[PDB]
C-alpha cells in the first residue's frame, strides 16, 4: 500500500502526511488510498488476462460511493447482496450488467428491482429462492438470469475449517444435490440458467482449498454439460486472505494464475467476487489518544467499537501504529504495554490488546488494515456519530462521506402525543 | 411483561400480526405498560434518583416516557445529552458516565447545567476541571470506584478525591460504581466497600452528597435473579445518603421484542435452517456475545391448515456471514411466510444495530393499551448513503 513513513519520520498516505488530513476533519477519520485500491483492483485483473473474466467487486466489503465509482471507471463489475448495494452501485455509475446478487435471503422486492435493472446472474443459495426468482420473472415476464451456489466436497483431511464451515452453514446447495436442483431450475420457466457459483469462505491463506473446489466444480459443470444444460460461467467467490498480523496469503496474481493455468484449455468464463483483497489495506481509521490510565494500562482512544467492530466481534488483530516515528516535540513518552479502547461502555469495546506504544495524550494512532469490513459495520451505539470517510489522491484529499451530525442520530423518531 | 399468549400472541390490547401488517418485518415492538412498570419496580422515601441508562434503548418516545414520571438519566455521550434534551428530559436529572468524554462533550453537559460527571480517570478530573475553569463554572463530580479499562481502583480513591478536592472548578458531589451487566446479589452488596470509603472521605473532610450504584442487574432471557424490588431492598436494608441506581436492561429489556418474517426453510439430513428477514445488524446480541433470545411463533394455533413439522432450526439472517444468526437448535413449527418474535430485544437492541450489507434500520413501534405509534420510522434506501460522494478527477 501507499500508506509509508518517510525520512522526515511523519506518516503519509500518497502524496500526503496524515497529519494533514485529520487536522482539517478531526478524528475518527477512515482514510483510503486511490492509488491502493486500483493497484490492488488491476492485480486481479490483469493476473486474470486474456482468459474470459469479470471481476466483481465485491461491495459489502466497503460500500463507499466514492469506492464503488473507482471500480466503476475501471469496468469492474460488482458482486451485491441488497437492493441497497444494487442502488448503490447504480448510484455510482456501475454496470448493471455486470452485477451478480448474492445471498440467502433475497426478497421479491429485491429480486424485482434487480431483475428491472437487468443483472447478470442471480447465485442461487437455496430451492425455495428458484421458486421465488421464477415467480417474480414470471410476473415481470422476463427470464432471470441464475447460478446456483454450490458447495463442493472440499477434503476435511486437508481444509478442516473450510470443509466444516461449507456442512455447518446457512450458505449453497450441497454438491450431492446440485443436478438434482440445477434440474428444478431447467424445468422451471421464467428462470435461464447462465452459470454455477461458490464462496468457500472469507480470509483463505492458502490456494489450495480454491482450486480444490475449482477442481470439483469443474467435474460437476461437465457432469451437466452431459445432462443437456449449459454453463456460460463459473463464479468462484472471493475468500482471498491478506496479511493483517503475520500471515502470507497468496498474493492476487499468484492465486490467479494458479486457478488460470487450472483452466488448461477451457474457454469458460470466469467470475471472481474479492473484496478484503481489494479493500482491506487500501484503508486506515486514524483516532486521538484522550486519556491514559497507567495502573494493566489503557490508552483510551475516540475511535470505538461501533466505528470499527472487528476487534470486538472477531478478536480481529489489527496494527496499531504511531503517526510519528521521531517525534520532536520533547513529549515524555515511556514505551509500555496498552490495550487501546475507545469511550463505549462496554470491556468488549477495544481496538487492540497489549501493544508496545509510547505515547502522549493528544496523540493520533493509526489502525491498519480497515479499508474492509470496517465503515460497513460501523454503527451509531451510544449515540456516536458515525466517522467521516475521506480518499486521498495522490496530493488532494476528498470528503467521500461526511461524518454524520448529531441531529442525524434521531431522524424520523417521534414521541408519544400527551 | 404484556407480551401474552390470548385465544394469538398480544402486545397489551394488541394483536402483534396486527402491527407489524402495518408497518412491515423486521419490526421492533415495545410496550408502554412494561416500561413504566419495570421503572416504577424500581423507583418504588430514602433520598434516591433513578437515572435511566440511556445507551440501553435510546428512542425519543421511550426516553419521553421516563421523562413524565420523572426520571434521571445516565449518559455517556454529547449525543446521548441531546437525546434526552429532545425528548424533555431535566438535565439536572442527568448523571455522565464514561471514560472517554471530550471537552466538546463536557462543555455541552456544563452547559446543560447537569447533575454529575462520572469520572473515570486522573487525566479526566483535569481535563473537566480545565473545561469548567474556562466556563467559570463549577463541575459536580463524583469518582466511578472499582471494589477493565473502567474505574479507580480503590487503593487510590482518597488519592484521586484529594487532587480533585485540590481543583477548584471541580466539586465533589459523589461516589459512583458500575461493577458489570447482567449479574444474577452478592457482589452488589459486597456497596459496603464504598460505605467504608466514604467514612474514610468524611474523616479526611470530604463530604459527599450522594452514592451512585450504576446498573448491572440481570433480567430472565432463558431460565435465569433478583428482582428490582429485592435488590433495592437488600441494599436500603444494609444503609442513613442519597442513592443514585443507573438501570437499563431490567427496565427495557423484555419490554421489547423483535418481529421477523420467515423467507425460507432449507432442509438438510445434518442441519435445517429457517431464513428470516432479521438480522444481526438488526440484533447483534447472539453474534455478538451467543446471547440466547427466545424465539416463539405469532400464533400457537394456526388455522390457515398450513403443514408445519416440528424441527430443529438454526434461526438465521440474509446477511452474508455465518455469525449472522438470531438463535441456535430451536424446536419450532414453521412454514415460509411465518412471523416470528425474538423476545427480550428491547434492551441493546436497535441501540447496536447497523447497516451491514446496506440494510435499512427496523422500524420501532410503541404500543399504548390498544394504540400503537411509530416511534421510529423504517429508514429508506437513499439515507444509506447520506453524505456520501464519488470523486470528480
Ligand atoms: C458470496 C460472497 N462473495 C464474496 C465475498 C467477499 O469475500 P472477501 O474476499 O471479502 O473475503 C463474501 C464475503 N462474505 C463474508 C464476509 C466476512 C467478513 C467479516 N465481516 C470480517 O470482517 O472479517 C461473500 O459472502
Ligand atoms: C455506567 C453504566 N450504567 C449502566 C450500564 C448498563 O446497565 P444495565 O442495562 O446493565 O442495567 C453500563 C454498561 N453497560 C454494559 C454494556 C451493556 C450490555 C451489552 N451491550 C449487552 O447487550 O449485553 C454502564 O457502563
Ligand atoms: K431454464
Ligand atoms: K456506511
Ligand atoms: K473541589
Ligand atoms: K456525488
Amino acid at each position: 500500500d501507499h500508506f509509508n513513513y518517510q525520512n522526515d519520520g511523519r506518516l503519509f498516505v500518497e502524496g500526503l502526511p496524515v497529519e494533514q488530513v485529520v487536522k482539517k476533519t478531526g478524528t475518527p477519520a477512515y482514510i483510503y488510498s486511490r492509488a491502493t485500491i486500483e493497484r490492488h483492483w488491476q492485480a486481479f485483473d490483469s493476473a486474470a488476462g486474456k482468459h474470459p473474466h469479470l471481476i466483481c467487486y465485491a461491495v459489502k466489503a466497503n460500500s463507499n460511493l466514492a469506492v464503488l465509482n473507482l471500480m466503476a471507471r475501471m469496468g469492474s463489475g460488482f458482486d451485491i447482496v441488497s437492493v441497497g448495494e444494487l442502488m448503490r452501485v447504480i448510484q455510482a455509475g456501475g454496470d448493471p450488467k455486470k452485477i451478480v446478487f448474492s445471498g440467502v435471503g433475497k426478497t421479491e422486492i429485491e429480486i424485482s428491482a434487480a431483475l428491472q435493472a437487468n443483472i447478470m446472474c442471480f447465485n442461487v443459495e437455496s430451492i425455495s429462492e428458484l421458486y421465488r426468482i421464477n415467480s417474480v420473472a414470471k410476473a415481470l415476464n422476463v427470464k432471470a438470469p441464475i447460478s446456483i451456489r454450490i458447495n463442493p466436497n472440499i477434503d476435511a483431511g486437508t481444509h478442516p475449517y473450510i470443509s466444516t464451515g461449507l456442512k455447518e452453514n446457512k450458505f449453497g446447495i450441497e454438491i450431492e444435490q446440485a443436478l438434482d436442483v440445477y434440474k428444478i431450475a431447467s424445468d422451471l420457466e421464467f428462470l435461464e440458467i447462465k452459470g454455477v457459483d461458490c464462496h468457500i469462505g472469507s480470509q483463505l491463506t492458502e490456494i489450495a482449498p480454491f482450486i480444490e473446489a475449482l477442481d470439483k466444480l469443474l467435474i460437476l459443470i461437465d457432469l451437466l454439460a452431459e445432462k443437456g444444460i449449459t454453463i456460460s460461467h463459473l463464479d468462484l467467490g472471493g475468500g482471498l486472505g491478506v496479511p493483517y498480523d503475520d500471515e502470507t496469503p497468496p498474493e492476487p496474481a499468484e492465486y490467479m494464475t494458479a486457478i488460470i493455468n487450472r483452466m488448461a484449455g477451457r474457454s469458460l468464463k470466469l467470475i471472481f467476487e474479492p473484496g478484503r483483497a481489494i479493500m482491506a489495506n487500501a484503508g486506515v481509521l486514524v483516532t486521538k489518544v484522550e486519556f491514559l490510565k497507567l495502573n494493566k494500562n489503557f490508552a483510551i482512544v475516540d475511535a470505538a467499537m461501533n466505528d470499527l467492530i472487528r476487534p470486538a466481534l472477531y478478536s480481529a488483530w489489527q496494527n496499531i501504529i504511531p503517526l510519528n516515528t521521531d517525534y520532536q516535540d520533547g513529549q515524555d513518552r515511556p514505551v509500555r504495554s496498552y490495550d487501546i479502547v475507545g469511550p463505549i461502555c462496554e470491556t468488549g469495546d477495544f481496538l487492540g490488546k497489549e501493544r508496545q506504544l509510547a505515547l502522549a495524550e493528544g496523540d493520533y494512532l493509526v489502525i491498519r488494515s480497515t479499508g474492509a469490513y470496517g465503515s460497513t459495520m460501523s454503527s451509531n451505539y451510544n449515540s456516536r456519530c458515525r466517522a467521516a470517510e475521506i480518499l486521498v489522491d495522490g496530493e488532494k484529499a476528498f470528503i467521500v462521506r461526511e461524518r454524520e451530525e448529531l441531529k442525524d442520530l434521531w431522524r424520523g423518531e417521534h414521541i408519544l402525543p400527551i
